[PDB]
């Protein structure tokens, strides 16, 4: 048997409406549209605290190949994750329970090695297809790519990397598809654990004095945490990305075209093609 990983963050979900009524959008669509094969089995991961378990649990016995659930626990998770990634909670978060926000970053060390690719995915998000059809993404990293993700639809990050953008005007940092780099979104991640544990490159840049080093160098300070990481280290290595196709992942929030880039927005937010995941951020609907 083949086995498939994907991890959902289900933290506060106690009493609260609109965090299921998306998460009844996004685990709906996605088991009535989910096809594997006989010997395959799908494992679906949540992370939650005792209060949210329940919540999950009574959800997915109304919407359910075989497929297993396992869930984690967030102070479990949290404990670990916490020696790792202290040092960029700083930078990207800009104390001590804000470490869960980082999981992706080093999923590859929080994971049994028994487990070599997993996808993390949001909960405002809505399924167009099968899910097995992103498991072959995975096939297209290049050697020496970690991580499979979707670019930012959103001109966030002119406004992030505004003071390395001022002192270089001709830098691609920032700028918009197809020529420039706009930075990532974390909505979709498909994470190459095997590859992780391997790379030396993707090892130093998790250590303390290279995020250091790279934040200064683009006067970095952020507070959308593991996005905020990937998107910086994109800039200095964006091999290490494989960037995932716009339809994986469309992004529906407009609030910048909104509140300041009503000129260059449309840049970053076209996206031709049939849409294989929708992404409901800032609360957008669908």
């Amino acid at each position: 048997p083949v086995d498939y990983h994907l991890l959902m963050m289900f933290t506060k979900a106690e009493h609260n409406a609109p965090l299921q009524a998306k998460a009844r959008v996004a685990l709906s669509s996605l088991l009535r549209l989910a096809k594997f094969e006989a010997h395959e089995v799908l494992n679906l991961h949540f992370v939650s605290e005792e209060a949210s378990r329940e919540v999950a649990k009574a959800l997915l016995r109304e919407l359910l190949f075989k497929c297993k659930v396992i869930f984690h626990d967030v102070a479990v998770l949290t404990d670990k994750l916490f020696p790792v990634v202290e040092a960029m909670q700083k930078y990207f978060s800009a104390y001590y329970s804000d470490s869960i926000f980082f999981l992706s970053v080093a999923m590859h060390q929080i994971m049994p090695k028994e487990i070599p690719r997993i996808i993390q995915l949001d909960l405002d998000l809505k399924y167009k297809t099968n899910i097995r059809e992103l498991f072959e993404e995975f096939d297209n990293f290049l050697p020496g790519a970690v991580i499979g993700i979707a670019r930012e639809m959103q001109p966030v990050y002119r406004h992030t990397f505004w003071q390395f953008r001022h002192e270089n005007p001709k830098t691609r940092v920032g700028d918009p598809p197809p020529e420039g780099l706009p930075g990532f979104n974390s909505g979709v991640m498909l994470l190459n654990l095997e590859a992780m544990r391997q790379s030396p490159l993707y090892s130093h840049l998790l250590e303390p004095s290279w995020v250091q080093q790279l934040a200064d160098k683009y006067h970095f300070r952020g507070h959308l945490g593991d996005q905020d990481f990937f998107t910086m280290i994109g800039m200095e290595h964006p091999e290490l990305f494989h960037v995932l196709d716009c339809t994986w992942n469309r992004q529906l929030c407009t609030w910048w075209r909104d509140h300041g880039y009503s000129d260059v927005f449309q840049a970053y937010f076209r996206c031709e093609g049939h849409v294989k995941i929708y992404h409901g951020n800032c609360n957008t609907p669908i």
